[PDB]
């Protein structure tokens, strides 16, 4: 599923990540548009040969199991498909685990080059909330 701005932002605040961890619905929207364009079912594999899942691109090295990154941990307790559904729960549940690991939402290396400091709010502009 590719979803609109308004409809993501809508969707992450029916599943509770408005200010989870004091993030912002903005930053969550933000980190979304450039982690995966908000498409549900994108991936991307890294040079060490895990892979990112999902709308907010979630690593298999930690998070989710996809059986082929060797050494890796499922700290999520799911399998990385469960992060490419039309559904967001499995994204949300596990990246709420993620920002509370301790470095918050700098664990997405876009969300911290191309929107931490940054005007997020404008990501929900003219959102019916
Ligand atoms: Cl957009
Ligand atoms: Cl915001
Ligand atoms: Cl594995
Ligand atoms: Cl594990
Ligand atoms: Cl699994
Ligand atoms: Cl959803
Ligand atoms: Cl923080
Ligand atoms: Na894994």
């Amino acid at each position: 599923k590719v979803f609109g701005r308004c409809e993501l932002a809508a969707a992450m605040k029916r599943h509770g990540l408005d200010n989870y961890r004091g993030y912002s619905l903005g930053n969550w929207v933000c980190a979304a548009k450039f982690e995966s364009n908000f498409n549900t079912q994108a991936t991307n594999r890294n040079t060490d040969g895990s892979t990112d899942y999902g709308i907010l691109q979630i690593n298999s090295r930690w998070w989710c199991n996809d059986g082929r990154t060797p050494g890796s941990r499922n700290l999520c307790n799911i399998p990385c498909s469960a992060l490419l559904s039309s559904d967001i729960t499995a994204s949300v549940n596990c990246a709420k685990k993620i920002v509370s690991d301790g470095n918050g939402m700098n664990a997405w290396v876009a969300w911290r080059n191309r929107c931490k400091g940054t005007d997020v709010q404008a990501w929900i502009r003219g959102c019916r909330l």
